[PDB]
């Protein structure tokens, strides 16, 4: 499915490795980094947006 689930398997393993990498706390390797931000796109992910994601 294209949520944040899915895609944090697909980046590493659970929901914190993303989490880590938006609020930008737990500094993780660049690997991880782009493989969260590739993951995101690749699955398409929709933040409860299934048209896409701007304006308000």
């Amino acid at each position: 499915m294209a949520t944040i689930k899915d895609v944090a398997k697909r980046a590493n393993v659970s929901t914190t490795t993303v989490s880590h990498v938006i609020n930008k706390t737990r500094f993780v390797a660049e690997e991880t980094r782009n493989a969260v931000w590739a993951a995101i796109k690749e699955l398409h992910y929709s933040p409860s947006a299934v048209a896409r994601s701007l304006k308000v």
